[PDB]
DNA sequence: CGTCTTATGACAGCCGCG
DNA sequence: GCGGCTGTCATAA
């Protein structure tokens, strides 16, 4: 009923807009938008417009956008500030939609497609589009259909029609295993020549023009190829037809290495899912191929084919088309799980930006703050250029490398946004400065009180207490939204453990899963039904609860990063509200806050245990403290606990009823000390970690900063059915560590924390024996391939050449001259294996594209010359040496006087 | 989109050192 | 041979 935009675009003096109207139909505008900009004026000229500092401004209405834009630059030639929203697209959206936008996703045309191109030359470069497009699968969210465009005849072979009957059948019948739930949604259309296929695709494109266009590498491959191929056959004008406003532009992306070209389609928002994944998944992956991510996300994988992909359409055209359809579907399957598109939509409409601007936190916040200031008749300052300057960040405590038996951790909730709100940090709320004492003096409360009238930060900054800042006001809206979605997420997590516990002792019956909302804790009535439920329907409930959890994670993690990005933007020279005073004010307050409460926790627990000077806090990073619970348990005596859950319950109550109130009054005192606007430093308990009761097992260990492992029984309110390992920083968490090595090192840790030294020594022995029999990919290292050309000296390694780069140059020599094997792509990742000396390849290592097997033309030699000893030492033994040294254990039993006896019975 | 931030670790190349 | 130094790549916040 209320109308909303789809895409907005500026072309010359006109604004081009696609939108849904009051009746719910998609329409297009061409508006000659008249933009306003502002200039400072004297006190006499009474207006309603004021800048953020309170100074008056006069309004300048322009005849067109060209006039407004060129008024800005000649204001600089005089040397005067040109105020207001210079991005006229954002100005238009704000005027046209001066209310909270409530959109309808069912009316937004979201499309994802993928292309197939047969190429014997090697990789088909989008910039050249030298080879025919032989397949296109295009999914439309409004129709809910997969549109398949098949080429029967090309210079690379004539093929028969694709059979949907064969596609549906299982591999064991000679079928393709195309998921049954999409079979009835496939609209198939074969073509005699490329020109007919490409011409009908454009007609289809006009009839159903995408608003959000997505897919896997659509921006870097699919879109450019379809654009350039149409251009080369039909002409530039016909290629422009992919744009609703017939306007396209080649955009050049250049970073600290090389450059690449993409194609901007005006009037369409392109959200490449590979980029949504990298931004919002919070995972670093060894490979970013669709087959690899699909396997990680959905535990599926694809049916394997014989021969190279360049010969696939020839040998097996049936599978060729089927795989293309499947690939278009898995993006949708990943989105069903992660929900990054819905996230992007909610975010973009809230900020009132082009949907693709979700990739730019600076644009996002610049729009949010502008809209907030516009409501109050206030005028935003001009964007000014600044030199890049370093500034201090968080505090990280230097831990003593040791094992730690009983550990309990605490985190500050939304630290940086909370500091902003507590101290009232904002551009227009700066009051002044005070003489700053050493940071240590504020921590112990020995320094004099900074101000009696203003809200202070230990970096020397003072802020107004009565005035509410734009930044604190707009951040408040976001943090309360995170509290809700994290609440849903944690309840889904808690509900998951109840079900996991029910899978241990199930009841074999024929029933269905219970219809419940997993975002809320199960009631007693639902719990008793779960106990009498079948393992089949329990596994379905578990799948659904975890899927609800993942949906909760996505939402809360995105709000987390967007809020932290506001702090981050303050330290970025391009942000309209760039201010290192405000940036440092935040980080210095945090530094004091962490170290302050460390002192308080140490004081409290010493009084509680009847001792003095004992160091209870062992570690901290930014907003967290890790407390040694050894003494707390010892004061009671661990003989008084009947099982593991007993002492976990005890520390839980100790934290909630004793430590947290003591923490609250500590921070409350600090609030008075800094004279802050409001007390918002709240600390929740996170981990309760320790060994199983009665077992050998070290519970946890630290090796250094950002590197530790814990055996966690309870995390932030969720009581695990089985203890989960919390490992931070260690090699098991790095995408560069081989897959099999990660798994082995994790088991090493698990045995250390839960079972003890003798168990570790046992597993080491067995892994060391069966090491050589592991899949070569699973034991291969991963690294990013940057600056290959920089170290390439006539095919051979130059000075200071990194290990993985040495591998690539070896690979390139091995595949040199032969028509085309898989090529290593600049900027992407590679597998790395060490080679034994004397190998037919030039060097001590080899590298090839990750997520793939090496060429069969070189595979057997690599396997034969693999250096297993160097690989075991570098990737497995050396890291395990690190863990065991820290924990004061041996992974290998040291020589003893006992060796001079015979213990074999 | 290509204009969120700092802190901090491991590891390999190069090179000194009778 | 190992330790200092720097480049590179990765993570924790
Ligand atoms: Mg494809």
């Amino acid at each position: 009923m209320k109308e909303f935009y789809l895409t907005v675009e500026q072309i010359g003096d006109s604004i081009f807009e696609r939108y849904i109207d009051s009746n719910g139909r998609e329409r297009t505008r061409e508006v000659e938008y008249k933009p306003s900009l502002f200039a400072h004026c004297p006190e006499s000229q009474a207006t309603k417009y004021f800048d953020i500092y309170g100074k008056p401004c006069t309004r300048k209405l322009f005849a067109n956008m060209r006039d407004a834009s060129q008024w800005i630059k000649r204001m600089e030639d005089i040397g005067l500030e040109a105020l207001g929203m210079d991005d006229f697209k954002l100005a238009y959206l704000s005027d046209t939609y001066n209310y909270e936008i409530k959109y309808d996703h069912t009316k937004i045309r979201v499309a994802n497609f993928d292309i197939e191109v047969t190429s014997p030359d090697g990789f088909p470069e989008p910039s050249q589009a030298k080879h025919p497009i032989d397949a296109i699968t295009h999914y439309d969210s409004i129709d809910d259909r997969f549109y398949v465009f098949d080429l029967l005849n090309s210079p690379y072979g004539n093929v028969e029609e694709w059979s949907i009957e064969i596609a549906a059948k299982l591999q064991e019948q000679g079928g393709d295993e195309v998921p049954s739930e999409i079979i009835d949604k496939i609209i198939y259309m074969p073509f005699d020549n490329e020109k007919e296929l490409l011409m009908e695709y454009l007609n289809f494109w006009q009839q159903k023009t995408p608003v959000i266009l997505t897919g896997w590498n659509v921006e870097s491959f699919a879109i450019p190829y379809v654009y350039n191929r149409i251009k080369n056959i039909f002409g530039e004008s016909t290629a422009k037809r992919l744009s609703p406003h017939r306007k396209t532009r080649v955009k050049v992306i250049e970073n600290m290495y090389g450059s690449r070209e993409i194609i901007t389609l005006f009037g369409i928002s392109v959200l490449d899912y590979i980029d949504l994944y990298k931004k919002f998944s919070f995972t670093n992956q060894p490979s970013y191929s669709l087959d690899y991510i699909s396997e990680f996300e959905l535990n599926v994988g694809k049916l394997k084919y014989d021969g190279p992909i360049s010969k696939l359409r020839e040998s097996n055209h049936q599978r060729y088309i089927s795989y293309n359809i499947i690939d278009v579907y898995r993006v949708l399957q990943i989105d069903a799980k992660r929900q990054f598109i819905n996230l992007s939509l909610d975010m973009g409409y809230y900020a009132k930006i082009q949907i693709q601007s979700v990739f730019s936190p600076i644009k996002t916040w610049d729009a949010i703050i502008f809209n907030s200031l516009k409501e109050q008749n206030k005028v935003i300052p001009q964007g000014r250029s600044h030199p890049v300057q370093p500034y201090p960040g968080a505090f990280v405590k230097e831990p003593i490398p040791n094992r730690y038996k009983y550990v309990m951790s605490f985190d500050l909730t939304s630290l940086y946004p909370s500091i902003i709100r507590q101290v009232n940090i904002s551009p227009e709320t700066i009051a002044g400065t005070f003489k700053v004492a050493p940071l240590h003096d504020y921590i112990n409360a020995v320094a004099e009180r900074p101000s009696d009238v203003y809200s202070c930060s230990p970096n020397g900054m003072m802020y107004y207490k009565d005035r509410d800042g734009v930044v604190p006001t707009e951040i408040t809206k976001w943090v309360s939204q995170r509290k809700e979605h994290k609440g849903y997420m944690l309840a889904a997590q808690r509900n998951g453990e109840i079900i996991k516990e029910a899978l241990h002792n199930p009841n074999l019956s024929v029933d269905e899963p219970l219809d419940v909302d997993y975002r809320f804790d199960f009631s007693d009535e639902i719990k008793e039904k779960i106990k009498k439920l079948s393992a089949k329907s329990l596994n379905e409930m578990l799948f659904r609860a975890q899927r609800t959890e993942v949906a909760g994670m996505t939402a809360q993690m995105a709000l987390k990063v967007t809020c932290n990005s506001l702090y981050g933007a303050l330290g970025n020279v391009w942000f309209r509200y760039y201010d290192l005073r405000n940036a440092t004010a935040i980080t210095t307050f945090g530094q004091m806050a962490l170290q302050w409460i460390e002192r308080k926790v140490n004081e409290y627990l010493n009084e509680v245990c009847g001792t003095e000077g004992e160091a209870f806090v062992l570690y901290g990073d930014t907003d967290s403290i890790y407390v040694s619970a050894d003494k707390i348990i010892d004061k009671v005596g661990e003989s008084k606990f009947r099982d593991t859950n007993h002492w976990v319950d005890f520390l839980d109550k100790f934290a909630r009823e004793r430590m947290e109130p003591a923490i609250d009054r500590g921070f409350r005192e600090m609030c008075e000390y800094m004279n802050n606007k409001q007390h918002l430093m709240f600390m929740d308990r996170e981990a309760i970690a320790g060994p199983p009761l009665g077992s050998k097992g070290i519970g946890g260990f630290w090796t250094g900063k950002k590197r530790y492992a814990l055996n966690v029984w309870d995390m932030e309110g969720t009581r695990y059915a089985e203890p989960k390992l919390k490992i931070m920083g260690l090699e098991t968490q790095k995408s560069s560590t081989p897959k099999a090595v990660q798994k082995a090192l994790k088991e090493c840790i698990r045995r250390m924390l839960q079972e003890g030294e003798e168990s570790l020594q046992e597993y080491f022995k067995e892994f060391e024996k069966e090491f050589r029999q592991l899949n070569y990919i699973s034991i291969a290292s991963v690294s990013s391939a940057n600056n290959i050309a920089k170290y390439d000296v006539g095919g051979f390694p130059g000075p200071k050449c990194p290990f993985h780069i040495r591998g690539i140059l070896t690979y390139n020599r091995a595949i040199k001259g032969n028509i085309d094997a898989p090529q290593v792509v600049e900027g992407e990742k590679v597998y790395v294996l060490p080679l034994r000396e004397g190998n037919p390849f030039g060097d001590k290592c080899i590298a090839w594209p990750s997520g793939t097997e090496i060429t069969d033309l070189i595979k057997d030699d690599v396997l034969h010359w693999m250096d297993y000893t160097v690989l075991l030492e570098k990737t497995f033994i050396k890291p395990l040496e690190g863990f065991t040294s820290a924990a004061k254990l041996d992974y290998e039993k040291k020589a003893s006087l006992f060796d001079m006896f015979d213990f074999s019975a």
